[PDB]
């Protein structure tokens, strides 16, 4: 019942299962994971690829010998499993040189760095076949407001990505970029905060066509912003690169917790939204087994995450079959939003009477909107009451 | 001391003033203002202009000849005072005809009446002297999710400021459009949210030179986001058509306080942003008088909006100037950041063994950012202990 | 399906039903409510009984006639209907004279006036048979720090209810109070914020045991609290008097969705713990059909109320009745949380080497919590997965 | 200026300048310090004292020789400069034991082991004569709502308590306790999020008197309630033992900015209530040096915490001692809010006509509060310009 096949695109990142349990306030709980390990169980669990950062694949600091073996280690993996490499990203946040940021470090030579750091590993995340390439400046804002002045911080933001799309046009490289927001934590306040401000930031760059948003359930949510009209609107936009599935309660640090924990009402109009629209990338869950479990409940809070998205996908499809569900929606005129406001033009517009002089403007003021009834049609679908 | 003159800039919504103090649980507790006597209090305090929905200044409903004599009325009290209006909006909110919404209603001949009724108080606009239209579409949202589907909206949203670009370039009008967000309330979530999400739609607009954004203090920090950190963008972007300043508690309702209360901190970082950057719009309060007050508490209230802003305004350049200010910023490598990366290009910084090869990854970890002594000298210049 | 019966002790408030759609951005958009009509409607719904503030039946202002004319109306509904008042309260916040509140608004006789408002509608209560009467305080608090000590506000509000236990206890009467806390709107903080500020404020009353908390789901979210924890808390002091239910989308402005929305996985935790711990007060809604609705959906917004109740009801007891689930509560040692940690004594747990100088704390730290396999099996139910 | 006595009652926890920098997101950016070193520093920077953990001075597994040899070169540094020891606390959150939490871990023998560890410590604290052990129980909590009956564990947290009561009087120890809430972080939702729910649990307890609160700015913050409020509310009911002084930017993660910080108004308004009610006990900061800072930005940080205090306390006091706000105080009528509502009793209150069949509720309505004035003064008293 419910069961993955790796079709469904379910991707994991080696940071997600392999999280030792280690919080502002705690020590590890779980011993580190063999990379070659998290391969093999989430195939087990139905799982169709994995994703990583350099540092998660190759220990910080390692020779050039190292690297290749571990890269070798991890290939085998692939090959035995089936397993994909969808997407890659980078660390840019970890070691202590990055506190400040990397593409927006106040220190130029951090800087440079960064950038270096960053485009040895779109070499390595080509060569194993991944199609998007994610940044997550966690490290790019301020806890104060003199220490960082933001329009020379998103100059600085712009320089990087007009370079690392400069390398990979110049490279021939296939792949693109998804920019994944986050409004704080580390840092007190961080750059392109939401999908909105990450989407009108891409639209300033050298080649805005090779860059997208990679969206976080979560971290909207640390916003109070709904998540669903979010990716909507990147969606609209066609910059719906990749999308990370997780659980968060409310406004808070990132709780990071499965895929169908915290807002389980939004996490179904997402899944609603993610299968009408047609989105075909990967189903990528950025989640934290909370460090009360043992690796046991690591693998039943991985599986969670994808059975809740297939019950979630199967109510979502009977909601919108539904005769009754598709009559209350034109009961609400949801087919007249669809509909252009004046396809007759503006001049046609302005000499419509029956727009403006004649408009009975309390007659369509008493037209009830019948939203509470499809709502509840929704809630009985979501909870099999039908 | 701290007196406002009408270079300032300053300016107040008619609805500011104006407000009657009703709120969702209690009655009016003011008399309404005539629009000339604000006219009127407002220059006496030094403000520079007022600003006005077409339904504060004409009634809703009034006849061609009422609309003439009111608008004939407001004229002779901005002769009288030498009072501007910069900006005008519409009020797509209060009448129920708008319950669903005004440019994004399910209704498409609600649609059509809101761009009619936006239409002819843009003549009214441009016959006044405003050069900003301001829209805040506090009814395009919704309160449960399948009644409004979001990727059909914004494309209702975008025709309808197509239209609107494309009535005021085929009448040669002078005057630019501002969005205003705002995340909720009095929907449970409105579109275009935050200033991010407002800009880039603006950038799927037939026009976008035309439309910049109207960011209001308050409805960011309903976010918890940083707003002087969505200002910075905007006026990175060039966006920054309009300000409405005002002050909230944070996540919370729309409190709409008086400038300066609220978050002071964050007030002096966008004073201090505004003010370096060389913003010359008006500063306009969209704010409320606390019901509590009579209408001389009405007049204290708008005088500390206006009082708040040049004490500000006096400390963030005492900072700005100060030696040790300077040097401290030198010491936290404000300087870099406005230096460009790799102003070398791509190809010399991935020859750069200095970058990566030859990076002393440790002595730059261990490099101080002295950001709290540069804060603490930004603390001792907003309290006046230097 | 799902059909409410009278016995299911489902309330309404005659402000619900009756809210004619006014916030503070926007006109009604209902008529106003015969209470005769309301109380006839809830009944054919299968409701229990109503609830009604003061001014809800008798219009602010009437005579000592119209009054009693008003009462013997309401009368003959409730006869006609079988329809109970187990609960009523005071409007001490619509009024422009409560302002500042009305317990402890700064003006003495304001105060005074308050307490007779407040006594002579618990005189109609116990005449309706109401065995709780309500405080909402929504205008005891403040918007700037310097209006209002708190000390001097708590000893006025310990002052208020002590004369009114002091009259219902000369008086004879068989009524309780229940504080409803909220933490903000209308005023910027309310005092008693959350369900833990209302119990510690009973405890200093004279009669504790006169007092109880009525809280709300919605409120308590506000706060970004855990409200099935504060419902526990409030359970395990005594003090559940009454109960107000209805849903929120995080922290915003007082939404008062239908109960079921906004968060379901929190009202299904609240379910469980309301029917497991016997709770068997009024199952009371305090919620606001969405002012885009005309009367049939206001009437299908209150029996979503009760439906998603008793689903979520059924949905809690297969959970608990699940030998898996039972299975599950053990391997998470639920059943060691409910034994007492010494209940051998102080003196024996200071000898007993087997709880410190001969723990192995390395063995009960390697000790899974098995959370998130009894979590998804939660889910499970929830969504009727199993 | 405003230079730091140890007359101030100005103390600082080991762990806050101690701090290394680790964040969930990065690691440590800062050498561990020698607890002797701590002492030195913050006597010569006009600290009054030093708090600890347990595991702060002596390290987690230490030998009973060991730890006899980090006491003694911890009272050496004490009797070398003179610096207090007021507060002492028990690590009962960073071993990998501790997951679910200490004294209502869902284990039995973990509980019993978090009692055992407590108490020792507490034998260490009196013998280095702190006056007030503090008690943050933040793995006391839950992630999902079935993995913790609340009632069963407040039942366990009474028993933790009482058994603690019982040791330090049986002992004649001169010890009270202080329960420091928080509302989350690390787990979900933490048992007593708020100040409320922690004095209405004192109140269940076996010997109230022996138990306080210890409130933190941040925390309360972090559920968007006024502050300021709540330590007045902790002081009306004569349990305010200690308190936590730090910074904090509305509702995220717990930032332990310095003190000052965050809501700087918020600030204003505590340190004026502190010193009005005469708040003798020690001013603790518990804050967190940003990660970009080195150890000398770690002392700046601190001084600043001590600097921001004595600026707010000038500022507070010109603020009541001014002529013009102690007669805007009357005008808003702060006296009548400390006078008694009805000291002649509820009968003379019920035959008072004057207090409602003759109460002018107009005029009464019509009467300004004259709060803005009166804010606006504190505003120019805070910011030096009066
Ligand atoms: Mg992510
Ligand atoms: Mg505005
Ligand atoms: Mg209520
Ligand atoms: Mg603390
Ligand atoms: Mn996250
Ligand atoms: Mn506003
Ligand atoms: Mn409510
Ligand atoms: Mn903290």
């Amino acid at each position: 019942n419910y069961q993955p096949t790796p079709e469904d695109r379910f991707t994991f990142g080696l940071w997600t299962v392999g999280w030792q349990g280690r919080d502002p306030f705690g020590d590890a709980t779980r011993r580190a994971l063999d990379p070659v390990e998290s391969v093999r169980r989430l195939a087990e669990l139905g799982a169709h690829g994995v994703t990583f950062h350099d540092d998660d694949l190759i220990p910080f600091g390692s020779s050039d010998s190292e690297r290749e073996e571990h890269v070798k280690r991890f290939r085998q993996a692939l090959d035995d499993t089936g397993m994909k490499v969808p997407m890659a990203t980078t660390n840019l946040f970890t070691h202590p040189v990055f506190k400040d940021g990397g593409f927006t470090a106040n220190d130029r030579d951090v800087r440079r760095y960064a950038l270096r750091k960053t485009i040895r590993n779109i070499d390595l995340a080509v060569e194993l076949g991944a199609e998007t390439y994610v940044a997550w400046g966690g490290r790019e804002g301020a806890e104060s407001g003199g220490a960082k002045d933001v329009r020379d911080a998103l100059d600085r933001m712009k320089e990087a990505f007009d370079l690392l799309g400069e390398y990979v046009t110049s490279q021939g490289y296939d792949i693109r970029f998804a920019i994944e927001p986050k409004p704080n934590e580390p840092r007190g306040d961080i750059l392109l905060p939401t999908v909105g401000h990450a989407l009108a930031f891409i639209e300033r760059l050298e080649r805005p066509e090779l860059y997208g948003v990679n969206p976080e359930v979560g971290h909207e949510q640390m916003a109070g912003l709904n998540f669903p009209h979010g990716i909507a609107q990147a969606l609209w936009a066609g910059k719906l690169f990749h999308i990370d599935l997780n659980g968060q309660n409310g406004i808070k640090y990132d709780q990071d917790l499965r895929f169908g924990a915290g807002d389980l009402r939004a996490a179904f109009w997402l899944v609603d939204l993610l299968e009408s629209a047609g989105y075909s990338g990967p189903r990528h869950f950025d989640f934290k087994p909370p460090r009360t479990e043992d690796f046991d409940g690591v693998w039943a809070s991985a599986a969670g995450c994808m059975r809740n998205y297939l019950i979630l996908k199967e109510r979502a499809a009977a909601f919108r079959a539904d005769p009754e569900v598709q009559e209350a929606l034109r009961a609400s005129r949801l087919d007249e939003l669809a509909r252009p406001t004046a396809a007759d033009g503006l001049q046609a517009l302005l000499d419509d009477r029956s727009a403006f002089e004649e408009f009975d403007v309390d007659a369509a003021a008493a037209r009830g909107m019948a939203f509470e009834r499809l709502d509840q049609l929704a809630m009985d679908h979501l909870l099999g009451a039908r």
